[PDB]
DNA sequence: ATCAGAATCCCGGTGCCGAGGCCGCTCAATTGGTCGTAGACAGCTCTAGCACCGCTTAAACGCACGTACGCGCTGTCCCCCGCGTTTTAACCG
């Protein structure tokens, strides 16, 4: 969320896809973006 | 709670066949030597086993609740035991 915080104040207009928490929030996220529209994905190690 | 009585322990006596000691008579155990070799010891390599933490999530844990079944109780009936009588096949020689 730090990296997203510099993705917040230090620049807008480029969206972010994070991955955190239980599988439900993810189901919302990659279920919405399943069609692959986004500027940037911000993820962490074991989620790849 | 108690005597009648049937089974059992206890004690004294007796007869016997197996336990225990002896004596030749081996033949395998002991000794003395060799001879080759399995493993004891030192050394080297490097693999998997040890500890630990980060991080996620399927499983365990605690709890509320219902009802399925374990268990106690009762009645029934049937079948296996205790005993007498009779027969036969085990036993012993």
């Amino acid at each position: 969320s730090n990296w997203s915080s510099e993705f917040a104040k230090w620049a807008p207009t480029l969206r972010t896809i994070s991955f955190k928490g239980s599988p439900n929030e993810r189901k919302a996220k990659q279920a919405k973006i399943r069609a692959g529209e986004f500027d940037v994905v911000l993820t962490t190690f074991e989620y790849i």
